[PDB]
């Protein structure tokens, strides 16, 4: 009878976990190679994340058993890949956010934000996108996400509670903060790390170049690209999760103004009934401002920060990172009392006073920390390390070489598509470092100017929108549990193509004059050209 | 008035955190050196752990801010020290223990253990010590602790609930399991990792030695040492936490037999009212047996395991570790259903069936995992790495050289005291690797036989009993929150001296005949001797 078909549909995750590793076994069986053994693991983890047949942190533990059991890397070497400085930065940022939420400062910030920008979905999403992109121009993307994801969560909670469809707004705001942190970092030379890697490669492979890639020329090239890509991402996320209406999205017309003025006066009254700030709110607000100001001035690149003055290494770089500052502020939050004269009496011995708790105690942290996101970030780093140790990146980099029998405006588009597809599985810095010296020689072989193929390769590494392991902002937005990986993939599949087309617009207009991409200059000559 | 003296005593942890870093500042100020900068951090973390002015995982985060801020190591290099394979082994073992506790198998195991060995404190502690030492002779110490600490916790909970002073029994059982895992590993050549390091050094520094250190001679030397040290540790932990009575400790005499027979019949009835095993209990019991059998036969050393047959490296060693097996079994626990035909109906849509949950879901794991012990183990590894990168181990190793103007039975005692003191701060393998080639040349300089100074150095690295970062068993016993670090230090300070005296007994009787430690053989000759 038909009662077996519901039993087969209820058990669908067990069937996925049993049948997906069997159906992909022809790839390691028919092609015995470490590149195929790593491609099997990448396809398996992507299929287990998009279907969510297992929890996210459980799928993130799969390199630890997969890579030693096919000879890619040792268990000792895959074990120290799961906790880097970018993961400690997330730990310290969320350690500050837990103290913000515990002492009701998140309600103050959310009510003041909703009092300033109002209650309209698309202008509020646009304001969050613009602020996240401007912050990501100057600090790290991970620091921007770890600062901005709980603020958007609190604003969204207060917006829900003032109106008593919201489950699409909670996806649109999370994905817009996630994508704005990645988009805004490409506009400056110090915004994302591969932007510096390109300058290191241009200085090493081509001396006598005369500092062709600096702060001013990179800004003049990559700021309109960032603005156009951010506005198109706003329009696409507004179309996909909200409607095609554009008057309901902007709150235009009556039967919409009435509910919006009612929600605005409800927000006004519940903000008025908060009172003065307590001692803990003032202390946490001062520490938050100090943390963001220390993140700004640590290593700016266009002037000399406190990380270069105090604590330099032999190369002059800072030995202290952003995660060090985050862990420092989070440790200080355990030491400052929550009330200063707060000497109470304990339920034990009746001759004792009692010191207050700190701004953080350990049991609040243990109840509130997303440890699955720590494990997800670590599993992403381990999969990215296994892709370099197996030889996938060297194999796919050497497939870009026979593209020489293609006209030059199409080489950049095909290369940008390939790099934007491959950067979902790997690291941005490693992909840039491996892929740039191949493209430099490929451009020297056909007498094409470098940075016609090196600038789209550097920009396409940042177009990482589909998988949780593509960028650390892609994993940080799963901290509250309302998102699915299928929503992120469905939103990012078109954003990759839109970003590739925006890079192709930027390299063929206003990138040709300010870089002289039609001349093949004399600093790119060698013994193989002529 | 006198009401200020209670306000000063209530605020004692804040005063410790403020005044201890200021009072130790003459050590980095008067002695500017990286060895002093690391000694400052070690003394500060030991003082913050023994007083517990901060939580344990918060004090374990101190290398991340300390080592880049005095130039010892970079933030990127100290960040990848916090999650090794021994930490993933604890994660996988406790991931199995959470599933044992969630499905009431821990009550079955605890009631059957209390039905077999009875209810008497000192014989039960001795049985746990003997089983933990015998298990630690053949598998890793971390695997033995991660298997045996929750079992002792469950037995202790059932023993408390059958008798309705226990707060001293819960310290004695935790510390006895912790110390038995460390003591039992010295008896075999494959029990602890420095035991193999010594054999590598004897083979590398002195060829033509004729395999003087093998399985049989190491067993014949180190098994009575282990037995004597285990019995003396049992007697000392019985004296320290229990009384000097030895008849109340063994339950001898009436007014003690009555309560013990009452507790035994209460245990009999509440074990009889459990019923047959469910599906989840049978599945978890089979997986537990399979996990311990895979831990036994992976890399035994005296025969060829499945880790050497399948998955070898170029040197023939196993690429798969014990943590890989633990993570493998813990991942399988998410896939097996808790009931097989358990198709229920969901509170949502009334046309759906519902698959059961697994033996593990993520929310039970998040509620039950001790993440502070993961951070504590990682902070210990980072402090141990900073001690090698700063140069403390090379500095303290070169202080063993001017001990040549001491008679030879006292050189071994002074060296064992120094190594047993220094191994509380550092790693056992690194201390052995650094300290053995200095002692070999020091013994060649005075025409003393090696292994008169290399065997006490190898054995004294395992006498690690005072600090949570000395051994991973020292950190695993804080998983349930009943212990203090001051109890561990108070119990281990005398056990270090007892172990040094037992090593001095073993090297001067029955170690002289079976190693010929009175002859200076011909394989230790060089160009500097004669
Ligand atoms: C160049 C200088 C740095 C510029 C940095 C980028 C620009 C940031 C502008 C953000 C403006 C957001 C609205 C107003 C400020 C935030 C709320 C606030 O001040 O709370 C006061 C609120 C108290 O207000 P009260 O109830 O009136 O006393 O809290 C505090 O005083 C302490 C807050 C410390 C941390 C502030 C974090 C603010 C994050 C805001 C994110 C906004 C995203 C969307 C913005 C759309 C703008 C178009
Ligand atoms: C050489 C072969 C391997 C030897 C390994 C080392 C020796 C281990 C002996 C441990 C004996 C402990 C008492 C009996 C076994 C535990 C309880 C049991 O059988 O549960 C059955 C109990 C069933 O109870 P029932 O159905 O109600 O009869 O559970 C199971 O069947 C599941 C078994 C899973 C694994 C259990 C591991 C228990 C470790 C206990 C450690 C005890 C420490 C103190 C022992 C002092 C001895 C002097
Ligand atoms: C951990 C739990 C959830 C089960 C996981 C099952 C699969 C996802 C994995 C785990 C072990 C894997 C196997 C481990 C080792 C091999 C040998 C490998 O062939 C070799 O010879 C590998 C070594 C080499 O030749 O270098 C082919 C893939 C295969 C069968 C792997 C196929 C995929 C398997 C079954
Ligand atoms: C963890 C947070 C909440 C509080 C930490 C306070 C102290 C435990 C630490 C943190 C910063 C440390 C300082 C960081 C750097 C230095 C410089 C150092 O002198 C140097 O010149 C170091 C660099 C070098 O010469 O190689 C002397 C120690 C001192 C003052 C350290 C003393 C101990 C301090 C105050
Ligand atoms: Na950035
Ligand atoms: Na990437
Ligand atoms: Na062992
Ligand atoms: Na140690």
């Amino acid at each position: 009878m038909a009662t077996c078909w519901q039993a087969l549909w209820a058990y669908r995750s067990y069937l996925i976990v049993f049948f997906v590793p069997i159906l992909l076994l022809p790839l390691p069986i028919l092609v015995p190679s470490k590149e195929a053994y790593c491609a099997y693991a990448i396809i398996l983890m992507a299929l287990f994340w998009c279907t969510e047949a297992l929890p996210l942190a459980v799928t993130a533990l799969f390199p630890l058993i997969l890579f030693p059991m096919m000879g890619i890397v040792d268990a000792s070497e895959v074990a120290v890949e799961y906790l880097k400085d970018s993961n400690l930065l997330f730990f310290g940022g969320l350690l500050v956010a837990i103290a913000v939420e515990h002492w009701n400062l998140h309600k103050r910030i959310a009510l003041r934000v909703l009092l300033i920008v109002g209650v309209r979905p698309a202008p509020l999403i646009l304001g969050f996108m613009l602020v996240t992109a401007f912050l990501s121009m100057w600090i790290s993307n991970t620091a921007t996400s770890a600062m901005m994801v709980p603020i958007a969560h609190a604003v969204l909670d207060q917006l829900h509670s003032s109106q008593a469809k919201h489950l699409h707004l909670t996806q649109c705001m999370s994905l817009c903060v996630c994508y704005s942190a990645s988009i805004g970092g490409i506009a400056t030379l110090t915004g994302t790390a591969p932007n510096l890697v390109l300058q290191g490669q241009i200085n090493s492979l081509f001396p006598q170049n005369g500092n062709v890639v600096n702060f001013a020329s990179w800004f003049s090239f990559a700021f309109p690209t960032m603005v156009i890509l951010l506005l198109l991402a706003w329009l696409w996320l507004q179309i996909l999760f909200l409607g095609f209406n554009f008057r309901k999205n902007f709150g235009i017309g009556e039967k919409m103004q009435e509910q919006q003025q009612a929600a605005y006066c409800v927000i006004q009254t519940e903000h008025r009934l908060l009172g003065p700030m307590t001692f803990a709110e003032k202390a946490i607000s001062i520490l938050f401002v100090i943390l963001v100001l220390l993140w700004f001035t640590r290593e700016p690149g266009f002037f000399l920060g406190w990380g270069n003055l105090a604590f330099p290494n032999a190369k002059g770089e800072s030995m202290v990172s952003d995660g060090t500052v985050a862990i420092f502020i989070g440790i200080i939050m355990f030491i400052i009392p929550s009330k200063f004269p707060g000497l109470t009496q304990d339920p034990e011995n009746p001759g004792k006073l009692k010191a207050p708790l700190g701004l953080l105690d350990w049991k609040t942290v243990n109840q509130k920390m997303p440890w699955n996101i720590v494990l997800l970030l670590g599993g992403g780093y381990a999969l990215a390390k296994g892709s370099e140790r197996s030889g996938l990146s060297e194999w796919l980099g050497n497939k870009l070489t026979p593209l020489q029998s293609v006209p030059a405006p199409a080489i950049a588009i095909i290369l940008s598509l390939l790099v934007a597809t491959f950067t979902e599985c790997t690291s941005n810095v490693a992909t840039t470092t491996i892929f740039l010296p191949i493209l430099a020689s490929m451009a020297q072989a056909i007498c094409l100017h470098p940075l016609y193929v090196m600038l789209p390769c550097t920009l396409a590494t940042s177009l990482a929108f589909m998988l949780p392991v593509a960028t650390p902002p892609n994993a940080i937005v799963f901290s509250f549990g309302d998102l699915k990986v299928l929503d992120m993939a469905r939103a990012g599949f078109l954003l990759n193509i839109i970003g590739v087309l925006v890079i192709a617009l930027a390299i063929n207009s206003w990138g040709i004059p300010l870089f002289s991409l039609h001349s093949f200059p004399s600093w790119a000559q060698s013994n193989t050209t002529a």
